[PDB]
């Protein structure tokens, strides 16, 4: 059944709750972002109102074929009324079109639902600075102190310098980048930019990217593989067998692959710095795992929550085990006692 952490009390609203059939007493289904664990269950047959960002609304229409009459896009940073309740959508610093949602309940309670987010100090100067938030529905993906990772900026610098050096040393090297969802577009766009190439990809993935309102996108991507030296492939194909195979397909235009796998966290983060990352190499193929995260580190999550000072925290991630639930609740109490709220 729909879990309680997907329901907004004092409303008929649900968040990211499309796989339970008709949720009894739901008058509006919000969708925070276009990732499959969140939209799971949506299709052209859905006939309830969906509230989301403009970009998520483009993807619902073009990729899932949801009918336009049920898609209700809202602008960001704007007070809007939905079924008699004031809401605001805020940028979540996750993937394109990802939002956090502020609900102002008739009884005076204010609730923030982060969806998936990467906390940032810039959020401390949004519409959130303007009033008290009583309840926080929190993306707790990396809620443990082992989870450190570099800034997105540091990671992109590493990737750009690595690719540029490799291709300048060997003009017949191909760069390949993996993907299995929207998000992390900076990785392949930054590398293609330094190399003066467009990124080449399948027709399905090109269609997906043309929904994202990225400025000058027609100048940056293409379905012509032969004219491009940065290819995108399914994350599943980013391994020695899949890459050798791919190389055969390019008809001796290339004699070396340098490949990037943008992971979330991996245990080499507890020891190694970004400056010291090395690839896995077999023959003329090398694969770099780079820690490009679109979720908060433990320290970023802690700073956000200690700034916000919520009265109650409801985790939305890692809720399935008693040991995870108990560990998270211990950190929430530490944070509250350290900061004095
Ligand atoms: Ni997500």
């Amino acid at each position: 059944t729909c879990p309680f952490y997907k329901k907004i009390p004092g409303t008929g609203f649900t968040v990211d709750a499309f796989q339970y059939g008709v949720v009894e007493g739901c008058t509006a289904y919000f969708l925070t972002h276009f990732h499959s664990d969140h939209y799971a269950g949506l299709s052209k047959h859905f006939t309830f109102p969906v509230y989301c960002s403009e970009i998520t609304g483009n993807l619902l229409k073009n990729k899932l074929h949801v009918q336009e009459q049920y898609i209700h896009p809202l602008p960001l940073d704007t007070e809007c009324i939905v079924n008699g309740v004031k809401v605001v959508l805020l940028d979540a610093n996750h993937c394109p079109g990802a939002v956090m949602i502020l609900f102002y309940l008739p009884n005076g309670t204010v609730i923030l639902h982060t969806g998936d987010f990467r906390a940032d100090p810039s959020m401390e100067r949004s519409l959130l600075a303007d009033q008290k938030v009583h309840m926080l529905y929190l993306d707790t993906t990396y809620c443990s102190p082992e989870y450190t990772f570099p800034s997105q900026q540091e990671v992109i610098r590493f990737a750009i310098n690595t690719a540029f050096e490799a291709v300048t040393l060997n003009p017949h090297a191909l760069v390949v980048c993996g993907t299995y969802s929207i998000g992390k577009e900076k990785v392949f766009l930054a590398i293609a930019d330094v190399l003066g190439s467009k990124v080449g990809m399948s027709q399905e993935k090109y269609k997906t990217l043309q929904c994202l309102n990225i400025p000058e996108i027609n100048s940056l991507i293409t379905t012509d593989m032969c004219s491009s030296l940065v290819h995108l492939l399914p994350m599943m194909q980013i391994n020695f067998k899949g890459l050798q195979s791919h190389l055969k397909k390019c008809g001796g235009k290339y004699n070396q692959i340098l490949a990037f796998r943008p992971t979330g966290w991996t245990h080499s983060n507890k020891f190694t710095r970004i400056a010291d990352v090395i690839p896995q190499t077999k023959g003329n193929i090398s694969i770099y795992g780079i820690p490009y995260s679109e979720h908060s580190s433990y320290l970023e999550m802690k700073r956000f929550v200690q700034w916000l000072k919520p009265q109650k925290i409801i985790p939305t991630v890692n809720v399935g085990t008693w040991k995870s639930r108990s560990t998270m609740e211990k950190y929430f109490r530490e944070w509250k006692l350290e900061a004095g709220y």
